[PDB]
C-alpha cells in the first residue's frame, strides 16, 4: 500500500515544469537510456528489510558514483545539474525518478505514474547490492525478490529496459546495444533474446538467464509476443521500483 505524501503547490508546479524541460533536454541530448540507468541504480539500492537505500538522491554522492556497478552514472548526474539547478524546490530524489519516466517517455514507451515527495536523505547505501551481470535466476531473485520486494514479473519486465540503450566496454566492459533500435522504446529486447545471438547486439548472462527459468521464461514469450502486455507490465514495475521505500 502506498499513501502518498502531500507537497505544496508550488512544488508541484515546479514538477510539471520540470517534466517538460526534460523531456526536451533528454530528446536533444539523446541520452535516454543512461537517464533510465541513473534512475534504477538509484532505486535499485532499496533492501526491503532495513529499509536502506532505494531511490532517495544519494547516486549524485562521489562516493555512490564511485561504485563499481556505477560506472559512467557520474555522466548522468553531471549532465542533470545545470537543469536541477533550474528547480531548486525539487527534491534530487524526485527529480531522478522523474528524469527515468521521462527517458521511457520521450523514447515511445508507456507513461509511468510518477508521485513526488522523495526525501533526499544523507548517507548513500552500502556498495553491492546492484545485479551482476555475470550470473542468473538465483541471483536476480535475490537482488530484486529478497532485497527490493518486487515480483518474478517484475523481474523480466524491468529487464527489458535494455530495449533502449547500451553497454560500454570502458563502463562494465561489456558492449553493444541489445537493440537494432537503441533509442526507441519497444518490446524488441525480448524478441531478440528469443532468437539467439545477433552479430553487432549484445545478450547479457542475466539477460540469458530469463530464457531457462521456469517462470521467467513465459513472460519473455508473453511480452514478445504482445507489446501492449510488456508496456502495462513494464509500468507497472517501473513505478513500484521508482517508490521502493516511498510513502509505504
Ligand atoms: C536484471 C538485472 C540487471 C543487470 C545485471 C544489468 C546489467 C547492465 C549492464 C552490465 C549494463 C551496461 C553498462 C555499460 O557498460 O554502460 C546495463 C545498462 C543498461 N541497463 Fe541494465 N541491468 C539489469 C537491470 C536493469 C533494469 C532493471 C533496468 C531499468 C529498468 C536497466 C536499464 C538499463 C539501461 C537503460 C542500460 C543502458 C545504459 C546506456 O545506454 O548507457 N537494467 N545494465
Ligand atoms: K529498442
Amino acid at each position: 500500500g502506498k499513501s502518498y505524501p502531500t507537497v505544496s503547490a508550488d512544488y508541484q508546479k515546479a514538477v510539471e515544469k520540470a517534466k517538460k524541460k526534460l523531456r526536451g533536454f533528454i530528446a536533444e541530448k539523446r541520452c535516454a537510456p543512461l537517464m533510465l540507468r541513473l534512475a534504477w541504480h538509484s532505486a535499485g539500492t532499496f533492501d526491503k528489510g532495513t529499509k536502506t537505500g532505494g531511490p532517495f538522491g544519494t547516486i549524485k554522492h562521489p562516493a555512490e558514483l564511485a561504485h563499481s556497478a556505477n560506472n559512467g552514472l557520474d555522466i548522468a548526474v553531471r549532465l542533470l545539474e545545470p537543469l536541477k539547478a533550474e528547480f531548486p524546490i525539487l527534491s534530487y530524489a524526485d527529480f531522478y525518478q522523474l528524469a527515468g519516466v521521462v527517458a521511457v517517455e520521450v523514447t515511445g514507451g508507456p507513461e509511468v505514474p510518477f508521485h513526488p515527495g522523495r526525501e533526499d536523505k544523507p548517507e548513500p547505501p552500502p556498495e553491492g547490492r546492484l545485479p551482476d551481470a555475470t550470473k542468473g535466476s538465483d541471483h536476480l531473485r535475490d537482488v530484486f525478490g529478497k532485497a527490493m520486494g518486487l515480483t518474478d514479473q517484475d523481474i523480466v519486465a524491468l529487464s527489458g529496459g535494455h530495449t533502449i540503450g547500451a553497454a560500454h566496454k570502458e563502463r562494465s566492459g561489456f558492449e553493444g546495444p541489445w537493440t537494432s533500435n537503441p533509442l526507441i522504446f519497444d518490446n524488441s529486447y525480448f524478441t531478440e533474446l528469443l532468437s539467439g545471438e545477433k552479430e553487432g547486439l549484445l545478450q547479457l548472462p542475466s539477460d540469458k538467464a530469463l530464457l531457462s527459468d521456469p517462470v521467467f521464461r513465459p513472460l519473455v514469450d508473453k511480452y514478445a509476443a504482445d507489446e501492449d502486455a510488456f508496456f502495462a507490465d513494464y509500468a507497472e514495475a517501473h513505478q513500484k521500483l521508482s517508490e521502493l521505500g516511498f510513502a509505504d
